[PDB]
């Protein structure tokens, strides 16, 4: 139908429709007559994977040949979304499997949607991992992903009686086409156990042993023939654990438990003993996956030259005192040679600089569960703290201050310190969280080594998050400056000479309108929920936290349905605010808010006076596959956690690339987002991280604010009264006391700023013409946010490797 | 090469060998230069299933559109061993998969050793079910067997310091080409809960649910185009099941447990509320596929004239209360209905008149399970009663004894008498067996309903007992009678006109050779074992057992190594004894006889007076692949339980279909193979079953033999002294005790006729022709051993449906 699908030739077309009817037969077991929409899901997928094994086989072989530098992504989370519709994008095939399915009497786009989401990440951190695979496989690298095959992904999220209530995410229940069982590559890995001390060294013994089963997905780059692999490990008992006999066998369980579910917290460190063993588990068996493709190529020093290993957070820090277990307990280096090699392999990405995410384990844990393990970190701990007495003589308290041990009623080791240690770069996620690394939490250790620290501001796919999730945009644009953007979305660029263009401005527009009018199809359809496709939406998805400010927006919202019922016959810009999102299961607070939320909608939604110029939705289940669906409808982004919080963000990005202004504080990518685009085509509002600085130093005292904003005090009257919940009058009581006494992220203070840039949106949303020219200039300088540029970045500034757009044989 | 296994036609070969390469590739992600033997194997594998799915797929066709009455197998063992020669073999492709294959450069031979056994069942009632799906396909019977998919079946048996070890058998871990999962047709099972009484009924409440998933597994007929489905069930947690949050998850492992292991006990009952649950499990499941199948072909009049039921012994019992719930609470009909279309639709099958191994669960198990079950089960006790005490006035000791609920210290229900009130249709499994049924333990049931009460002679499929693990033999016959008693084994009588045959003795006496030769290279290879393949191959396979009597065989062994060392130069024909088989891991006796058997063996087969004339081996991990292999090798059949105690055997046939002569108690299916064979060409000693009677009424004094026997006196004397155990002198004084003061099975009693018996062996043995015309006798006669026999009488006197030997369309 459209250009930017690719052709549907009528060889194409035969032949992948000879190949479904075969895989329906012989694969699925079913023939037309009882086949459901599940079976005909399965019988393309396994058509298009076929597509994919040639080339996936090819590539291997071509890195096994030609010997280049090694990329290892290690990610304890990889929130890939649903696969079908990815991997057609990638080989070109849509269009073809398109009109094979409408020849066969079936709508393709009904099979997409049988798909499940692979949702094996919480948020940001995870969908980045995503994002990076695809990008590294676009731009041709030798790039392995590394992680944990969870059975269960992230909770699926039911409302009932407008709280959350979490259900089992069984993603696996059908089957996964897309993923390569490998039993045959099993490998062990070891815990607890004792330390025992030889003539020839150190020697870990009486350890239980868990074993790692591979299993391997294919990830395409964009149409270019490159097919890597993300290898995500399983937890499987050994055929001898604990051999009554019945429960011996039952009691496998315990040791496959590591891989049983994925642990339900953005941003947040929970010191739990089944996380640490996930931690080591994937360390563990990646590495031992990497020493064997090194050797199979004695000699360590052109390690360094052949791996690069990268850590997602903190998350996979052990892998640092683990490749010094392996080369210093069995390879036999001496502790320098194997420290310069674990150093130049190593590099570490930060991603939050809110304390309670950072991962500061017990020794009592460490010293159970990896005895070896601690011994090492104590070394490493010891040398690198004499590097810093011999550089700042006589300072004591820096020694404090950097000290990978932190000691206290419980000594813990700060995995973030271990990090910055033993890798040769350390990143923040963008500009300003770069610099807050070196300004506050990190100061003492870039005073000591100025040359680890970088930037490598975050970005999105845009195969995914403009060609896949919204294909009337990618084929306006392509009519325009063709389809080399896809792969070079710097080239959006050119777009601005079409900012006084009648029939752009108009086809933006529209492209718009046809994707609000798509969505609220969809809620109908799928929730009973009716929305105005007229109105403006203003949409807010993105994990429920206190830092970014739900809150923030309930009170804008209030604020609105107070003013119009105070002057009902006034004319306002109708609004559709949407918000969506997880909340952590053991998160009280953010619970609260999502009852917030849903209890300000049943007032809103159902009062006559108000009519279709004011409703709130809470959108369910917030996930990757309906991010590809809300983003493209959206008119304004919500991106309003407190300055100095949010280390980058990347649904800011998404929003961006799909024609929504943003309304937004000056935090992470924000930043340099409005700096592209231009500061005038940004709703900018609120505090600087100067300006929370000086307030910190003063003393935040809500009750100011409370004091001496009436429209703020009538709402905090009606939370604390019981407006929003006559039958349990007390039931926000929790919230009315974190907002006016203990309030981190400074919600009062950001209020009448925010109210007031809230009317500057409506009043330009007033001027459909100026509103659809602003966001031409948006599109136009989104192209510094594809995850290409940033890990063409990565490449060349850290992996010391070159990327390349040259096409694989076919 | 042979004229059994098929033709290998240019078009096949070619076709074969292109599919071969598609599944290396496409299915398994491999190229030639990476596969292994295992991956041939599979590739292998996937494409002879090809082959099977179109015949699937038309067969279940073919039986929706023709409505047939079908037979349902309920069955919680089916011992089916690997599929991969069995498939070739049942669709004629044998010989065109081994030239395939030699002209890729493999070994179809290797190929096929890489395949695990489904080993689902502990020995011969499992592995009954598992040729009675074999004949019922070959029949062309509407048949479908239902059972649980354990994750781990039969436990790998080490053998360690002479020592039993049991390892899991994780028989899953590579996969398992041959099913295919169902998640769509899965179904809910109730657990716990409550009755609750009402105007309408009862009504069971406030049940735990777990979810019941099916695996198909194809079922082919022998070259007939028929393939019938095996059903096997598999536990799953519902998703909401306890919903902190990390726990609720990890908890599903409770409910997933049903299926996680196959109970290892033979012919023996542990009343553990797990094994309940198993049962309940797969009843529930399969009864809710029964009427839902029945409901799409109100009037549940015809359910009797289009559903039979076969309970394979008392394991699937609850199938008759389950049906009797379902009719009455759910289905609404009344009582007496209800129970006319249940009896008619039921019947059960006996295999053992053994105490230990009868189900007696305890009321209080039923009481808290299956609350709704134990009010049903204690109706139908109050109306059977009501039944007994109006044909038999006044006896009140009938009524004890008949009662379904046993009266004690702890109340149990007596699930045999369940089975008998609740069938049509009550069978032994030998004619002895079912005479014994009828006089004994059954007496009362006979005689209040004799109707009832059949025998079905057990039999074995010649298709795997024959043609696939005997190939040699199933060539010089068909050289001679044509190849039409595959499926007719009544044609090898034929034979009996080749007896005096000069160039068909020296076939069969060849083959048999051959196969000697085979399994001596088989042991060197791979448990580096030395045996002499001209000397008599004396084996005794089968479940360690006090009543098998693998005791009885020791001590002949034992006699035999004091007689040669008495007279070392006195020639005598030499032997090699192997005896193999599994232990319940909890059967302590069974234990101490496996230690016995090797301890023997390390005191015969090193001692240099003996040589080669005398060496004793333990097969281990005895399991269907080793009975393939051992039994077409085996001189004599060791088959010496204890008159009345074997309820029919089927090993004994396997030897007798395979060249070796068998010697024998009186006992079982021994009696109708020495009626089948004459009683001259078997090797027949001990007591009758009148015999031990009469001597259970003196009573058994174990001190008579020992006082009278000398050479019985030397062998208890060396066990008691330390002979066999110089370093641990009183190993064996459990032992020696049971057969001096407790011994139930009355070794000591058959132990001169024995020792007798094996003289009349050797004797024949040094006649090399008038052996082999012996066995050409036993080969002839052992047509109405095959399971296409009995099941042909299964259908046409239980089940009501005619059998046939048409094909079906290709
Ligand atoms: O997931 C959480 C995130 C934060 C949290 C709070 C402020 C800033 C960043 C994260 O707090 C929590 C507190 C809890 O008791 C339980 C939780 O699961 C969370
Ligand atoms: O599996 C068993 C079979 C018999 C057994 C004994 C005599 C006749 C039939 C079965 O006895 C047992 C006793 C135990 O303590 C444990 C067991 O696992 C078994």
């Amino acid at each position: 139908q459209i250009s930017v699908r690719g052709l549907a030739g009528v060889e194409n077309v035969t032949e992948l429709k000879k190949n479904f009817n075969r895989h329906l037969h012989f694969t699925l077991v079913k023939d037309r007559n009882v086949a459901t929409p599940r079976d005909y899901y399965f019988a393309l997928a396994h058509t298009v994977r076929d597509h994919l094994v040639g080339r996936w086989i090819r590539t291997q072989q071509h890195y096994y040949e030609k010997d280049p530098k090694r990329i290892y992504y290690l990610s304890l989370e990889f929130y890939m979304g649903r696969t079908l519709q990815n991997t057609m994008v990638n080989l070109a095939l849509e269009n073809a499997c398109d009109e094979a399915t409408y020849q066969l009497g079936l709508d393709m786009e009904e099979l997409e949607e049988i798909e499940e989401d692979a949702g094996l990440g919480n948020g940001g951190l995870g969908r980045l991992a995503a994002c990076f695979l695809d990008s590294m496989a676009t731009l041709g690298l030798a790039a392995y992903g590394y992680g944990i095959r969870y059975e269960f992904g992230i909770f699926n999220q039911k409302i009932c009686g407008g709280w959350q209530m979490e259900e089992a995410d069984d993603w696996l229940r059908y089957g996964n086409p897309w993923e390569k069982a490998r039993p045959e590559f099993t490998l062990p890995v070891h815990f607890y156990g004792r330390v025992e001390h030889t003539s020839q060294g150190a020697k870990w013994v009486d350890t239980q042993v868990v074993l790692a089963m591979p299993y391997d997905t294919p990830v395409p780059g964009y149409r270019n023939n490159v097919v890597n692999t993300m290898r995500l490990w399983s937890a499987k008992a050994p055929n001898d654990f604990n051999l009554g006999y019945i429960q011996a066998v039952l009691d496998r369980n315990l040791a496959e438990n590591i891989s049983r579910v994925l642990y339900p917290n953005d941003n947040f460190f929970e010191g739990k003993e089944l996380r640490l063993k996930q931690e080591y588990f994937v360390v563990a068996a990646t590495l031992q996956d990497i020493i064997r493709r090194f050797k199979s190529s004695t000699n360590f020093d052109a390690f360094p030259d052949k791996v690069a290993i990268q850590l997602n957070d903190t998350h996979p820090s052990l892998a640092i005192p683990e490749l010094m277990r392996v080369l210093v307990d069995l390879e036999r280096l001496d502790w320098d040679k194997a420290w310069e090699v674990t150093v130049k392999t190593c590099a570490y990405t930060n991603h939050t600089v809110l304390p309670e995410a950072l991962e500061r384990w017990p020794v009592h844990l460490l010293e159970t569960l990896l005895p070896r393990h601690l011994q090492i970190i104590y070394e490493i701990n010891q040398r690198f703290l004499n590097r810093v007495a011999a550089a700042f003589p006589g300072d004591v308290d820096r020694l404090r201050r950097m000290s990978l041990v932190e000691e206290g009623a419980v000594k813990r080791i700060n995995m973030a310190h271990l990090c910055i240690a033993g890798s040769h770069a350390v990143n923040g996620v963008a500009r300003i969280h770069s610099e807050i690394l070196k300004k506050t939490i990190f100061k003492d250790f870039y005073e000591l080594e100025p040359h680890k620290f970088q930037n490598k501001t975050n970005g999105i796919t845009p195969r995914r998050w403009l060609v896949l999730c919204n294909p009337g945009l990618a084929e306006i644009i392509a009519e325009r400056i063709g389809e080399e953007y896809i792969s070079d979305l710097d080239q959006l660029r050119k777009l601005l000479s079409y900012v006084d263009d009648e029939a752009f401005i108009r086809d933006v527009a529209k492209v718009k309108q046809e994707n609000k009018l798509k969505f609220a199809a969809y809620l109908e359809r799928e929730y009973k929920v009716h929305i105005n496709p007229n109105s403006l939406f203003d949409v807010q998805v993105k994990r429920i936290h206190e830092y970014k400010r739900q809150l923030l927006n309930c009170l804008h919202v209030i604020t609105l349905y107070n003013r119009i019922k105070k002057e009902p016959n006034k004319f306002v810009v109708p609004r559709t605010v949407m918000i969506g999102g997880k909340a952590a299961p053991g998160y009280h607070m953010a619970k609260m808010i999502i009852k917030l939320i849903t209890a300000i909608g049943d007032v809103v939604n159902h009062d006559p006076v108000v009519g279709d110029r004011l409703r709130v939705i809470f959108l369910e289940n917030y996930r990757v596959s309906l991010a590809e669906k809300v983003i493209p409808a959206a008119d304004l982004s919500e991106q309003i956690s407190t300055a100095g919080t949010e280390a980058s963000g990347t649904g800011n990005m998404k929003f961006m690339l799909n024609g929504a202004l943003t309304i937004g504080t000056m935090d992470g990518a924000n930043v340099e987002m409005a700096e592209e685009a231009g500061e005038e085509n940004f709703f900018i509002f609120g505090m600087r991280v100067e300006d929370v600085d000086r307030l910190d130093q003063r003393g935040y005292n809500a009750q100011e604010y409370y004091d001496r904003i009436p429209e703020l005090r009538q709402i905090i009257e009606q939370l604390s009264s019981g407006f929003f919940s006559p039958k349990q009058p007390d039931l926000f009581k929790d919230i009315v006391n974190m907002l006016m006494h203990h309030d981190r992220f400074k919600v009062f203070a950001d209020y009448e700023e925010y109210v007031k840039c809230q009317e500057r949106v409506s009043a330009l949303y007033k001027n459909p013409r100026e509103w659809t020219r602003m966001v031409i200039r948006n599109i136009a300088t989104s192209g510094k946010f594809s995850s290409d540029r940033t890990i063409a970045q990565y490449a060349r500034e850290i992996w010391g490797v070159e990327p390349s757009r040259q096409r694989l044989p076919a």
